[PDB]
């Protein structure tokens, strides 16, 4: 409403606390200490013929 | 994958060795101190008549 929650500072703290919550999801995902979705991914192409 | 397996240093070695058991499957068929695949074969002729 503009004027009526003065939380907002524990607000912004939740919000950054989802951000790096996100910014760990990006890691610890290291199927093979490769970790897939974030940091560097080579653009791999698995061979099936 | 591509990027899957990290321990291709393991698999390196592991053809590494298959290729020496190749060599040696080329060496060792000394059919009378001659082995016929690697070595010194002279290429020769059977007399059958």
């Amino acid at each position: 409403g503009s004027n009526s929650d003065a939380d907002r500072a524990a607000l912004q703290k939740e919000v950054a606390a989802q951000q790096a919550e996100l910014t760990r999801i990006s890691d610890t995902t290291t199927f093979g200490g490769r970790k897939l979705l974030d940091g560097s991914f080579g653009t791999t192409s698995f061979q099936v013929g």
